[PDB]
C-alpha cells in the first residue's frame, strides 16, 4: 500500500526535475472509416490551436514533442508544432489509443475483450516505463516535455505515476486538447499540478468527442 | 510448463488462416558511428541486405507488409529489400527497436545492462510480441506473409515467447545479420518454428554477427 | 528454470575447444517404402543431399567425422555428402535412428505413437544425447567441427536438450530435408544454437519436409 | 516398493508368447592390452567359451538369435560360441558394450568412475535394457530363446532393472566369466530370474572373473 | 533405500574372516506322500544330490559345516551329500523347514497362504536369516565354507535378504532341484552373491523345479 | 494399549482349549566348556525327575513334549520323558535360550549387546508365535503339551501370551524344572494359571541356577 | 509405558528386602446365605493344611500373618496360623473380596456395576499400596511376610506389583490355597517369583470354587 | 465446580430409605503412650464418652450399628458409648485409623507429613468414605441411625467429601474430642451436613482437642 | 482451587488477635404472622433462646459485643441472650437479615426464589460477611469474642464464604433454631470452623429448624 521509491530507477545522483505535459488530441471524426479518415474536425483544429497557443505562452523552452501514431494525434501536433518553431518531434507506437486494464468499477457501454488488456495494457505499461520516471543523472537542466496521445493513455499513466491503483484511470476524465502536468523531481517524487487543464479554451469550444 | 492454447484469445466467429511471420536481423552496421543517424550499413551491409532481398522475391510469396524497427540500421535494409518486394507496404515501428528483453539466462561478462533497461526495454519488447504475435485475426480471409526487420535481442526473445520456451534463454539463440528466421502460427493457436538464424543464401564469405 | 552449468562434466586438466555440431536432417524418401531398405531416397532427395553436401564443403572447414543414423534414408544421403568431402572419417550409429523421443506438448491428431515407444526410443535418443551432445574433452586441442546425419524429431530433441528448454517442445520446431542445424557448445559448457532447419541454399522449388 | 505390471507395454491384441534371456559374461581376456582390438581372448578364455558353447548346444534349444556387444572379448566369446551353435542368427551392438551404469550403493574404494561416465553409459545400459528386456510383441507366435553376450555391469544393472529392485544394488551381484545367466518373461510382464553367474558346467580348474 | 551397513554388528575386536555360504535347494521328491516321512526322494532325486554331492566335492573345499532342514527331502540330499564331504560336521535344523515367508509382489493364483502362515513361517525364515546370514564372529581365524541344505522359499527370501533387496520379490527368483547358490560375506559385513540356482553340472535330461 | 483379540487368526470355528505346560530345565554344570558339558547336576536330575514324577500324577494324555536343542534342556526331556512313556516328542531351535529384548527396568550384571537382541529377539518371537495360539480349527479334543526350555523364553512367552509389555520378562522369575500354566481358550483368550509352580519339589532341592 | 521406579518412596537409604507371600482362601461353601455361613469346607481345610504344611516347610522366620475380614479368609488363616505358632496375626478389611477394576477383555458371566468399581477398586488399590512397597530406611532385616485374602485382590496386586496394566488382573488365575511370591528389593525393584503355586497339593485336591 | 448426583449410584430398584450417620471423635487419650496398646483414654477421655454416650442415649434413637476405627483410643469410647445403646451391633475396622488424608491447602508448620503418607494413607481414607458414605441400598426398608466412632483427619476429610467441598480444606474444619457430627444422606442422593463438631452436651471444664 | 491468603487485608503494624465469632441463629417463630412484626418467638422459641443464653454464659467469655438482624425474630432472641450476658454492648444490623445469598446448587423444589432475590440479597449478604468476617484490625491487642445474632441462609453463605468452600453449597449445611456456630480468624489471616449448627446443650425434645 505504502509509496515505492524505487518505482524505477533509485539512489552520481541525480539533479534534475522533469515537467511532462500529457495532451489529449483535439476533436475528430469518430466515424471515419479507416484511420486516416479518422482527422481531426474544424472545431478539432480550433482546439490545437488553442492548446498550441498556451503552451507558447508559458514562456518555457520545451525539448521534444513525442506524440501517437494515431491520424488524430498527429494532426494536433501538426498545428501545436507551429507554434513551438524549432522543438524536436518523435512519433511513437507505445503511446496509440488502448484499453489499459479493467476498470474498476465496471461500465455497460464500454466492455472491450481480455485479449485488448494483453494486448493494450502491457503497450501502455511499456510507454508508462519509457517515458515516466526521474531524470538521468547525466541531465544538467530542468526538462519541459510534451506528449500528445490519447485519454485512457493518459488517465492510465498518471495514475501509475502517482501510485494510485491503476484500475481507477477511467475515474478520470479528460477534455479534447487538455493539458495535464505531472512533475518528476531527481530524488523520485511525482506531483500531480494540474490534470484535464482547459481553462484556455472558451466553454463553448470545450469537448470530450 | 505444460503448453497454453490460450496464449492470446482462444476459441465471436473463429480465424481461418495461418501466419506466416518472417523476423529478419539487419545487415552489418558500422557500430562506432557517432548519432544514431550515423550507425548505417556497411558496403557488406548492403551486400546482405541485398541477397535476404534477393531470397525473399525467389520463394514466389505475395507479401504483405514489410514492418521495421526505427534504427537507422533497419530502415537501411527495409530499403534494400523494399526494392525486390515492389508494392509491398511498409510501416515503421518503435517497439521493435533493439534493447534488453530481460536477464539472461546463464548470464554473460560482456554484456550487463543494469535493472532499469529490463524495465523500460522488456516491457517495451514484450509488448511487440504481444502486438505481432498471434493467432490470426477472424475476419482475416487469406493466409498472411508477414516481414519483421528488426533485431538480434529482439527476434530471439520473440522466438522463446513464440514457442513457449523460458525467455530467460534468449541469449542460447544466435542470429546472423540478414537471416531470416520463420514462424508459423495456425488459426487453432499452434506456433512452429520452421527455421531460424537461416543464411544458406548468402556466400560464407558475406556471413557476419557485427 | 535455471541454466545447469554441469548438465555434463564441469569444471585431468579443463577443456580448451569449442565443438562445432552440425546436425543434418536426410534428404526426401520414399516413404511408401515396404521394407527398411525400399525406403530410399527420391530423385529430388538425391538433388536435396547433393546441395547440402555442396554447402558443407563451401564453408571451408576441416570436418573431423561424419556420424549418421543406420537408417536407409539417412545412409544414402551420407553416401552424397561424403562425396563433397573427401578423406572425412564416416560412423554408423543406432542411437540417432528416428523415434519418438517423448510425449510432445501440445498433442497432435496426426501422429500418437504409443506409451511403449516413448520408453523404447526415449531413452535410446536420450543416450544418444548424452555421448554426442557435451563440452569438449580436456585432451582435444583444437576445436572440432562435426556433422551428424540422421532425422527430425531426434534433431529436434537433441536441440531442446542443448539448450536447456522443455524437451515437450521438441514437435513445436520444424526441419526441412536436407536441412543444416548449428550448435556451438563452448569450452565453458555453453551451448548456442546458431541457425537451425537452415535450407537457404536449397532453389526454393527444391525445398520439402517428406 | 511396489511391483509396476506396466513397466513396460501391458494389457493389436494380447502377448500369448513367453521369452527366455540368456545373459552372457564374456569369457578371460587380455586386460593390460593397449587398444581395443588388443584385448582379446586368452587361451583359458577360448576355453570357457567352448564350455559355454558346448553347454547351450546340449540344452536342446532352437535359438533364435545372438546378440551381443562390439567389443573385442564379446565378439571373440560370440566367434566361438557360435560354431556350436549353427544356422543361429547374430546381431552386433554398441548398446550391450560395458560401462558404468550408475552409482553403486554401498560405495567401492578400488573402483570409481566420474560422474560424467554415470551419464553417458547410465543411459547408454538403461536404453539397451528397455529395447531387449521386454514382454513378447503380440504378433510373436512362439516362445523365444535369445542369447546376449555382452559384460558384467550391464548384465548385472539388467538383471536388477528386469526384477526391479533398486539399480543401485548392480554391484552386490558377480558374475564368473563364460557364465550363463536366464530370465524368464511370461507374457502377462512377469519376470523371473531362473539362475545367475552359472558356470556349473566349468571344471573348477577353469572358473574366473577376470 | 541406502544399504546399511551395520544390517546387524559392525564395528570388541573387529572380524578378519569371509565366510562362503552355500545355499542348496533338496532334488526332486515324492510330493503325494501322505506323511512328512514319505515325502523321500525320487531315483531322480537321488542323481541330483549325487551330482551336486559331487560338484562340491570337485571344488576342492574343506567344508566346515553342513546345516539342513529338518524336512525328510532335506534330510535325504544331505545324506547324499555327506557321502561325497566325509568327516564334515552336520546340524539339523528346524528354522530352515520350507515356509510362506512373506506375502510375495506381485501376487499369484496358484499359491495363496493365509495371513497366519506368513505370521508363524515369516518370523521363522526372518530367525533363520539373522541366525545364519551375518558377517564372521571376531574369533573366527579362517575363511569358512558353509553348506545349508534347505528349501526354495527359504533360500529366495535369504537371498533378498542378505543383498537387501526388498524382501516381497522373493517369488521374482526361482531355483531349480539340487541348485547351488553362493552368498559371500565379507568381514567388512559387504555381501555378494556369486551365483544362483547353478546347475550347469547337471546333465539337461535331470534338472527340475518339482 | 487395549487386548486385541487377533492376536494370532480370529474368527469353521475352533472348538477345542489348548493347555500349554512351559517347563524350565533343572539345575546344569554352567561352567561347562563346550555346549555338550553343560549338562545337568546330580541335583539337576533329582529336579526334573520330581517335574516328571508331577506331570505323571496329574492324570492328563499328553500329546507332545517339545524341547529346546540345548544340551541341559534335552537331559530334563529324557528323564520326564520316562514318567509320560509313548508320549511324542520333537526337538527344536526355536526354544533355545537367548536375550528376547531389552529387559525394563535395567540391570548392571547382565547387559547382552544389540546384536542379541536382534538374532535371539527374532527368533524367541518366532518361537512364540509358533507355539502360542489359539487351537486349528480342526482339532477336534482339547490338547494338553509341554515345552521344556529356559528362563528368558518361558517369561518373554509368557508376557506375550498375556499381551503384557514383553519388556517385562525380566521381572518374573523361574525356578529350575518349574510348571509354567497357559491356557488358551478357541475363542482366542489366554489365562496363565500357575507360574514357576514348584510346589512339588522339598524345600531343599528349590534352585535358580 | 515405561517402569516409574518412584512407584511409592524412592531414594538413609534401605537396606532391606520383603518377601511377600499372597496366599488365596481355601474351598468354601459358596451358597452359604450369610457370610458367617460361608465357611471352608472339609476340603478347604484339608487345602489350608497343605498350604500350612508347606510354608512351615520353608525354614524361614514369618513376621507377621495378615489376612482379610472374610469368613473364609479367617479360617485359612486359623489353620495355616498353627503350623506357624508365635506369628503377629493381623485382621484387615482392605484385603476382603472385590472387583478392581473393568476387566479387558470383557466377560460374560461375571459384569459387576460401575459402583462396585468405584468403591472396591479404591478399597483394593488402597491395600497395594499400604502393603506392597519397598521396605522401610529403618528395618535392618529381610522380612518374610504372609497375606491371606482372595484372587480378585491378589491378581490386581501381583499387577500393580508389577506395573503391567491392571486391567488384565482377570488374565491371571488362581488355584486355592495357593501361594504367590512376590519380592522387594531395597531398591524399589518387584520380581514375581512364583504365582498360583499349588505344587504341594495332591492333584485330587486341586480346586478354584 | 457443579453438584454431581451420580457421586455413587444414581437412578434396578430405587431407594427409599435415608442415613443419618454419626461421626463421632473420640475422646482425650494417653499421645505419650509407647505403644499403640498405651495410647489409652485419660480419666477425662472417659467422663468425655460417657457424656458423648448419655447424649446418643438421649436422643431416642434406634442405632443399627456402631462401626469403629482398630485404634485403641477408638476402641476405648466405643466401650463406654457401646453401655448406653445396650444390644446395638459393634464392628472393627481399619479404614477408619487416623492419617494423613491428602495436602492441606493452606499449609501448617507444625505437621508436614511426606508424600507417601499421602499416598498409602489418602487412598484407605478415601476408601473409607466410598465405602461408608453413600445413598441407601435399594434393598433397606427402614431409615438407618449409624454411628461412627473414629478421628479428626478422617472425619473432617469425610465431611468435606461428602459435602462436594475440595477436600483439601479438611485442615479448616476442627473437631473437638468425643464430638457428634452429623450428615444425612436422603435416598435422592442428596447430602446435607446438620451439626459438625457438637459438644453442647459437654460441660465447658471439660471439652478438650487433644 | 487453592486458598487465598489475602481474602481481606494481609501482611500500620501486624494483625496480633484471634477473633473467636459466635454466628447463632434465631429461636422457633411464628411463620405464620402476617407483617414482621408479628413473626415473633413462640413458648418453645423462648425456651430455646433461654437455654442458648444459658450456655454462652456458662462458657466463662467476655464477649465484646452482640450483633443481630433487624427482623423481629432475631431481635428477640437477643433480647432474651442479652439477659444472661449482662453489660455487652448490643448493635442492630439491616445487612444480616435474612435472604436468598446465591443460587444454591444443587437446587430444590420446595424453595426456588427469582433471579432479582439473588440480585438484591446477595449482595447484601456478602457485603454483611466483608464487614464482619475479616482478621483482627492491628490495633486491637486482645483476642475478641464476638456475637452475632441472624438467620439460617445467612450464616451458612458466611460459613462458605469464610472456609472459601463454593458459596453455591451454602444449602448443603444446616442449622438448627438457636444453635451455636463457631469461627476462628487468627491473625495470619487463617480460618477455621470449630463446631456448626451446635444444640448438644438443649434437650432433644426441644430442638428444631423452624
Amino acid at each position: 500500500g505504502v509509496w515505492d521509491p524505487n518505482w524505477d530507477r533509485r539512489e552520481y545522483k541525480a539533479k534534475a526535475t522533469r515537467h511532462i505535459f500529457l495532451i489529449r488530441h483535439s476533436q475528430y471524426h469518430v466515424d471515419g472509416s479507416l484511420e486516416k479518415d479518422r482527422t481531426l474536425t474544424p472545431l478539432g483544429r480550433e482546439q490545437a490551436e488553442l492548446t498550441g497557443l498556451r503552451l507558447a505562452s508559458l514562456g518555457l523552452k520545451f525539448n521534444k514533442i513525442v506524440h501517437s501514431s494515431m491520424t488524430r494525434a498527429i494532426e494536433t501536433t501538426d498545428i501545436i508544432s507551429r507554434h513551438l518553431p524549432g522543438v524536436c518531434k518523435v512519433s511513437t507506437d507505445l503511446l496509440r489509443e488502448g484499453a489499459p486494464i479493467e476498470p474498476d468499477p465496471p461500465v455497460s457501454h464500454w466492455k472491450p475483450e481480455a485479449v485488448q488488456y494483453y494486448e493494450d495494457g502491457a503497450r501502455i505499461e511499456a510507454a508508462f516505463r519509457n517515458y515516466i520516471h526521474r531524470a538521468d543523472a547525466r541531465q544538467e537542466e530542468d526538462s519541459y516535455e510534451i506528449f500528445i496521445c490519447h485519454a485512457n493513455v493518459i488517465r492510465y499513466i498518471v495514475c501509475r505515476a502517482l501510485q494510485f491503483p491503476p484500475e481507477g484511470w477511467l475515474r478520470l476524465s479528460l477534455n479534447n486538447g487538455s493539458i495535464t502536468h505531472l512533475v518528476i523531481r531527481p530524488n523520485g517524487r511525482v506531483a500531480l499540478r494540474t490534470l484535464g487543464d482547459t481553462g484556455f479554451m472558451p466553454p463553448d469550444k470545450i469537448t470530450r468527442s
